[PDB]
């Protein structure tokens, strides 16, 4: 009943960040403290696993605007990060292959963790992964969509993250993320309610120990997930191959 809470940021390295992220999952063994982890990025546009940067990016305008591009190991669609985004990891011991109440217990974590701070959000309706918002697995205020996630799951273990938009610029995501109105379809946690990252990241914290009934003490990445994070990027979150979808 009992586990880790991870301040472990990385911002100005994207890459650095997402290899720390998918270090604390393969490390994790069956039985081992389930993980939280808070962090944000700097400008940067994340791909997801099976996508193609520059199909879902314009290499230009990251290019001219100082935007960093990365692509996590988990499948789903491209996001824009900026300080103003939240993300945060989940990790705990898998006994079975069901995504789908991963997803759902996650969602019920974050509806109850928003509704601290007077914001009444929900769960998208629909399994379509093609489709940018109003997905199960998304996370919807009004009309508007305020957070997407992705996950994985292995033999023993399962990871669920997410990006909460709080005070991003959503004209500049809108900007840079090929789809085809943008604007019109997403939100941030502040539009609706005056609260700040610590506020926001501190309600989750309440919520998902609540939810999953797990008391997440603060906590030190180990020696063991700070090693395997140097080597995931060194060779592979620091390649071109990689982060353009290659590899
Ligand atoms: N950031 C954010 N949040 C929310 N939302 C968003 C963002 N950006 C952008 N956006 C929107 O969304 C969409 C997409 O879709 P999808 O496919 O669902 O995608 C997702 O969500 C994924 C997940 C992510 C996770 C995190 C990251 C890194 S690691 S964690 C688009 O287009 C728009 O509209
Ligand atoms: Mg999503």
């Amino acid at each position: 009943m009992e586990g880790r809470l991870l301040l472990l940021e990385t911002p100005g390295n994207t890459r650095m960040s997402l290899a720390y992220d998918e270090a604390i999952y393969r490390s994790f063994q069956y039985g081992d403290k389930p993980i939280l982890r808070f962090y944000r990025h700097d400008r940067s546009v994340i791909i997801g696993y099976f996508q193609v940067a520059e199909e879902e990016v314009d290499l230009d305008y990251m290019k001219k605007n100082g935007i960093m591009l990365a692509r996590r190991y988990t499948g789903g669609g491209a996001v824009y990060h900026d300080l103003g985004d939240l993300n945060f990891s989940v990790v705990r011991s898998s006994d079975d292959m069901d995504i789908t109440s991963m997803f759902r217990t996650m969602n019920e974590a974050v509806v109850n963790s928003l509704r601290i701070l007077g914001l009444d959000a929900r769960p998208g309706e629909l399994n379509d992964v093609s489709i940018p918002v109003n997905k199960k697995t998304d996370i919807m205020a009004g009309e508007k969509k305020i957070m997407g996630a992705a996950g994985a799951m292995r033999k023993g273990a399962k990871l669920w993250h997410a990006a909460m938009l709080v005070h991003t610029d959503l004209d500049m995501l809108s900007a840079v993320l090929k789809v085809p109105s943008t604007r019109e379809r997403v939100a941030n946690v502040t539009d609706f309610v005056d609260v700040s990252i610590d506020e926001v990241r501190n309600a989750l914290i309440r919520g998902f120990s609540e939810t999953l009934h797990i008391d997440f003490r603060e906590d030190t990445i180990t020696e063991k997930e700070e090693s395997l994070a140097r080597e995931l990027f060194d060779k592979k979150y620091s390649t071109e191959e990689w982060n353009m979808g290659l590899l």
